[PDB]
């Protein structure tokens, strides 16, 4: 069964750094794209990354082109590591997957022809500090 899972949110402070990861099962077709996408506070959804499945050619908004990295682990996970954090990086992130056309990369960040599982809070402010 085609399953999206996450986890790796978090509050932490601004410049620190945190790992997202999400496992994604049942994929069969080589043309699938994996990324993700954020609902950040009082905006609009915005796109995060992409890789496809086919290449593995990896695309990044450019909000977080320098700051934020992609990568796969062939079980079945794809992470992304963000660093340097800023609060506007504060949003709810989801997983998503889509039929090879990395959609929420477009201006709206929307999901088409694709799937996406339950959201992931990752926080960044100087409340982290405390702990």
């Amino acid at each position: 069964e085609v399953q999206l899972q996450a986890s790796g949110g978090g509050l932490v402070q601004p410049g620190g750094s945190l790992r997202l990861s999400c496992t994604a099962s049942g994929f069969t077709d080589d043309y699938y794209a994996i990324g993700w996408f954020r609902q950040a506070p009082g905006k609009e959804r915005e796109g995060v990354s992409c890789i496809t499945n086919f290449d593995g050619g990896t695309y990044y908004a450019d909000s977080v082109k320098s700051r934020f990295t992609m990568s796969r682990d062939n079980k079945n996970t794809v992470y992304l590591q963000m660093n340097s954090l800023k609060p506007e990086d504060t949003a709810v992130y989801y997983c998503a997957a889509d039929k090879g056309l990395c959609s929420w990369l477009r201006a709206g960040g929307k999901v088409t022809f694709g799937s996406w599982g339950q959201g992931t809070q990752v926080t960044v402010s100087s409340a982290a500090a405390l702990e």
